């Protein structure tokens, strides 16, 4: 990463190579997944995004649905942003330059401490959580339409599957309700926080 | 987080994230998991705080429920701080720049640091832990009017059961004690400390 | 924690919080308890002491009984440093003040940090430290009386029992020895060292 | 290693020593052990290098393999760079400098720091990764024609076996696809990305 | 303890903490529990020496022998070292300042960061360790004499028990060996090394 | 070990003596334990590298061969370099303040880091790792000679078992192949890579 001392680049972390790859391990492509992707690639180099990525031995469909995305993204890149060099100066970065394919450490770290910086590192981070997203839905395993209360399941342990499936998806609580719960729900009136909805079926 | 070098921003830990991960998946919504949050979260940017929060996987009924109250929040900091941009000048934060969904982390950073400081870190922490106390009350299992000594129960064990539920849920020790401890403790009359009951039924 | 840079705020680390909070799960009120919380307390200020304090999930009878003598020693305080502000001046400290349940982690640095220095962690866990050597002593199970030496039992393993005991609650020895090592015990002399009598009775 | 203070040189820490160890303990000659490699090793000497792959005790088949590699690229090097000493100044690298065998941590200190310099760390850790790729091929149990859809496996669990053999390795997927989702795919005709079909498939 | 920024306190940390209450709980008092001890100390404070002492929570009968020896060393220290204050000026330590309990933790840094310094740290250090030894000793359950290889016992076996016991104690080896390896080890000679000793019985 | 702030001396880290004492219980004598020690030791001083002999619990034996091989390289460097004290001057060192027996961390550290370096830790380090190489060679439990491939045992199984033999012990690779491969070997002609050899037994 680049971090502050100057802004110089440090090697990545044991520590964080290790709290990925167990992530992705212990959570595949749980939607909590990319908040902690994102939070440990904090100030990630677009080489240390690779690492990350090149790091999971598993889930390599995945990983070539990310790369689909990646070149996607890099050729849109270049579609708005053409690169036209001068001895002893930066030159202009291209989607794969971005990606950290076609550019070495050095370059990276001149476009990303250059005054104004040139945030390579963020927009590839940016492609790579795009990339993630359309996995997370992927995966998804089930449709929000088809959680519905069971007859003595608590209503939290419903709230807890419905908005837990809307996350990785993304009145129906209501409807999807049981019974007993729904005629409750309904007698609450319009406007109720999810709190008094809580409540009210406890 | 924004701890000293001047004040600067530095990369949340993975030792931080893990923590807090960690102390979700074991303990819940049990009261001590807030002062946990509040230590864990120290120097937090708002970006920091949402980190946190998003990286839990689970009790995502919890997590909708704490939006709620940050929404309440964030609309009345509106409510008391209407917003009025000049060149390369700091804009006065909203609600949702204070939680963090509208504003930058330069943003962020530049609040929580300029003198006099903006503390949108520190505000959104308590709009935060707002929210997680109303979920530890909700999700506390037991009225304290329905904890009582057991007839072989040791004194001891039944008040830290009081207030174990006491602490959840926010004379009585005396009245929910069993008759033989009862008895020992009217004797004892009032003014009497928790420390000269407890000896008293040992 | 205050620590020197200058003297400067700390944020308390996840492994503080951890150690102490797995110290308290695994010993519970066992004496060497103490001389942990303190040293894991080094530099504490009053907010990181009722972090500390707040983080523990059970023994809540325990906690009850240190609010009771932190108040206690807070109106003693009171007593002996009642307080009489001027702008932009330190204002004194009150013994809730010390106790960081009035005062902000603002104020507790600048006393901490005074020149001369109003010590108000070191108060504070002097405070705490009085309480929970109170407690210990309330959970310690057995009167040294009632450790004597069994007939087969290694004197080692006695003394061991004994002194464990005596720590907790705070000739015999050699009285409470069972019969041969008692008889081997009172053959040395007044003047033997502890090593002395173990050597005897080994 | 040698990082930023100048560029200085630091003792390999146990915290890396440890997790290269463990890798190859629990991930053998698995692909993305490479990436963990060059990540582990960022800022490594020669002498670094070698301490890492010294630290292995088993396989020590692939070991000799790569001392293999690592003599023909050394002897490559030394055909290219000849080496024609003045007192006081850097002598050139030959191939065994280079690998560390023949030179000393002052010397590649001094090449590594020179201006401009002489990066036998990252000469030497190209070729270790030359020989590590050679090893991954080696062990690669399967051929990629091998891998083929089982009549009732997930088309997600099929692309991941495809896709993590030609990653050890290195129309078809529609090939070696199932007889109803190859009819599925045929249908969807060419162009289809790989989110596509595995859509298409789900 | 006291460390290089000027020769500045630092609090002990929590890896220390845990280490040598871990190192007992395991090991007790096998002799290489000292060394350990004594590198964990590295730098201490007799504050720091007490705080990891008290933190042992079981062993007190070795902590009770312990005191004895330091109230020994201690006393002799103020037999050569009488002390006879001055505003402002340091005080000469007496025994029980060295050990830290009746001197504050501002004076044990004032001795020990003086020019020249008075080194209480490591004055107390070494009659801790003086304790320690005894202690070791009497709990080494075995002669020497008593360790005697067995008719199956592979030579290199016995050779381990017999220096583990010389150890915690602290010809016979050729004595004490069985008798087909005691007829080799006599038909050596004198003056054979251990290494030649050990390659000839096995 | 003495690093880089000046060089200056810092303690030796609980993180270090883990790993090693660690490392020594898992692995006691194959030859990867050797460059571990080594990297572990990186900038020790003499009293480190002792520490580290020191908290290893078993293994006594080898531990007294090593002091045997220690006092016989301390000899040789005595007879290459006899000692002549002028008042505030750096003394000579001898074998036994090389091996730091005789010298205290004062001396060490004056030493180490002189002008030129009289490098007493990597003089000590050498003589410790001559000594570990004959304990691994002496626990070496298999000739070479011994070392034949099994009628069914995969030949990189056997390969493996080869080079890990000649490892502990430092054409026959060919005759000591099961029959079958043999005559693969054979008729591959001298000149074979061993990654061909181990691609022809496949
Ligand atoms: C002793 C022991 C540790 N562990 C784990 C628990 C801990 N997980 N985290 N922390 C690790 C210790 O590594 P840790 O102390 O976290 O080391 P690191 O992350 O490098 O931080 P620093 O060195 O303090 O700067 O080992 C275990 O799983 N089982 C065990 O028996």
């Amino acid at each position: 990463p680049i971090v502050q001392n100057q802004m110089v680049h440090q090697c990545i972390s044991p520590r964080t190579l290790n709290a990925w790859v167990k992530v992705v391990e212990e959570k595949a492509f749980s939607p909590e997944v990319i908040p902690m992707f994102s939070a440990l690639s904090c100030g990630a180099t677009p080489q240390d995004l690779n690492t990350m990525l090149n790091t999971v031995g598993g889930h390599q469909a995945a990983m070539q649905m990310l790369k689909e995305t990646i070149n996607e993204e890099a050729a849109e890149w270049d579609r708005l942003h053409p690169v036209h060099i001068a001895p002893g100066q930066m030159r202009e970065p291209r989607g794969s330059d971005i990606a950290g394919t076609t550019s070495t450490l050095q370059e990276q770290i001149g476009w990303m401490t250059h005054n104004p910086p040139i945030p390579v590192g963020e927009i590839y981070k940016r492609w790579i959580i795009l990339g993630l997203n359309k996995i997370v839905r992927m995966y998804s395993p089930t449709s929000i339409l088809d959680i519905r209360q069971g007859p003595k399941e608590p209503f939290r342990d419903y709230v807890d599957r419905f908005y837990k499936t809307l996350r990785a998806e993304q009145t129906l609580l209501v409807q999807n309700a049981n019974p007993d719960c729904k005629t409750i729900l309904k007698a609450l009136g319009p406007g109720a926080t999810l709190e008094e909805m809580m409540t009210a079926c406890q």
